[PDB]
């Protein structure tokens, strides 16, 4: 028997058609996790192929919540430790948000989903650190979930990053995952700091998960995340009524292999909740929308909201906070 529960898998079939069609958008995907076991409750794509496990993305900012997470857990930073966020150089290149902060402190580069902040955090490590970090969450690893056609995605070794490379990639750009991997990835910080497997199966056993960072630094970064959703954060579209929910957006330049083209976009949207006690988490991407804009927060916040508010609905999941 499968994990998947029929009225969520409806919910989110429902939801990822009227965004896709909304925004006349190219595909798009929807992966429900629960977030204590790893079970897949949803997937869902656009007509074709099983994108969520068979196609790689780049993650983008939805990669910057790991490398907060890495810093925190090493001792050598704390979250109310400020940074200047202004443009700067490595060499020949230059490292630069969107919206410019003089300052931010760790909350803030959540919030504000800042690059320059992220890859301050990066260079205080190593490109091995890096690489076996990023490894742990489970980048260019096959999953074994069994769906065919699963790519592991992509994780260039250390051995060759200038330190260029080391900067972008620790806001997402230069590896690559499947939607499910990214999912994955984020029971680091549902299930108090340790990688779930995958399955489309119940388990009949409760699954262990592997130690990537302690508890505590989970248990931190889930509280700056909900940051991403409160007034202030790119991802207020993805509130829910009568919830705290830890939320990152990703708003991404297409690469077609090679090239960075910068009329085409990715918009990705990834949370949980509760954030403090979590039950699901929800994955959003949609590839390539050419209608009504193309933030993160726009296309696939929406869709994040609906999915999310129904998930927590149907497994009986009481509000943590009165209905507005
Ligand atoms: B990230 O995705 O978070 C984010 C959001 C969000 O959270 O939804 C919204 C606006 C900006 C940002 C910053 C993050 N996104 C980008 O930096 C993005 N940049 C890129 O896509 N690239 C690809 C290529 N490389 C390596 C060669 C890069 O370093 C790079 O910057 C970006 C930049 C500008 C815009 C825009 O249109 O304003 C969107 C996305």
């Amino acid at each position: 028997a499968l994990s998947l529960d029929q009225r969520i898998q409806t919910l989110a079939y429902e939801e990822l058609n009227k965004a896709v069609e909304y925004h006349q958008a190219k595909a798009g995907t929807v992966v429900v996790l629960d977030a204590r076991t790893g079970e897949i409750l949803a997937l869902v794509n656009t007509p074709g192929r099983n994108r969520a496990v068979t196609d790689m993305i780049e993650p983008g900012s939805a990669m910057k919540p790991f490398t907060i997470a890495k810093a925190l857990d090493s001792g050598k930073v704390d979250a109310t430790d400020t940074f200047n966020t202004l443009p700067y150089k490595i060499g020949s290149a230059t490292v630069q948000d969107t919206h410019v902060y003089p300052t931010l402190d760790v909350r803030g580069i959540m919030q504000k989903s800042s690059n320059v902040g992220t890859s301050k955090l990066s260079a205080m490590f190593t490109p091995k650190e890096m690489y076996d970090f990023y490894h742990d969450l489970g980048v260019g690893v096959r999953m074994h979930s069994g769906f065919p056609g699963e790519t592991a995605g992509l994780l260039r070794s250390w051995r060759r990053w200038q330190k260029i490379e080391q900067a972008t990639m620790s806001f997402g750009y230069g590896l690559q995952l499947s939607l499910l991997q990214l999912a994955r990835a984020y029971t680091v910080l549902t299930h108090d700091g340790e990688l779930l497997p995958v399955s489309f199966e119940k388990q009949a056993v409760a699954p262990k998960g592997k130690r990537v960072i302690k508890a505590s630094t989970a248990k931190k970064v889930r509280e700056l995340m909900v940051s991403v959703t409160e007034a202030g954060g790119t991802g207020t579209a993805g509130a829910v009524d009568g919830f705290d929910v830890g939320a990152k957006t990703g708003t991404a330049r297409k690469l077609v292999n090679g090239r960075y083209v910068d009329y085409k976009h990715v918009a990705t949207f990834i949370g949980f909740a509760p954030a403090k006690n979590p039950r699901v988490i929800v994955a959003v991407t949609i590839d390539e929308p050419t209608a009504n804009g193309y933030y993160s927060g726009v296309v696939t916040g929406p869709v994040f909201k609906q999915v999310m508010g129904g998930s927590l609905n149907i497994l009986g999941v009481s509000p943590t906070k009165p209905l507005t």
